[PDB]
């Protein structure tokens, strides 16, 4: 594919930060960024 190396491990971490409020902007945002570099 384009890439495709952890992300569909990382579909849970991505979804919890994404969904979870707790979890603020600058939290989530890092996640979601290093994942889909990853």
């Amino acid at each position: 594919a384009v890439a495709q190396s952890f992300n569909m491990q990382q579909q849970r971490r991505f979804y919890e930060a994404l969904h979870d409020p707790n979890l603020n902007e600058e939290q989530r945002n890092a996640k979601i960024k290093s994942i889909r570099d990853d």
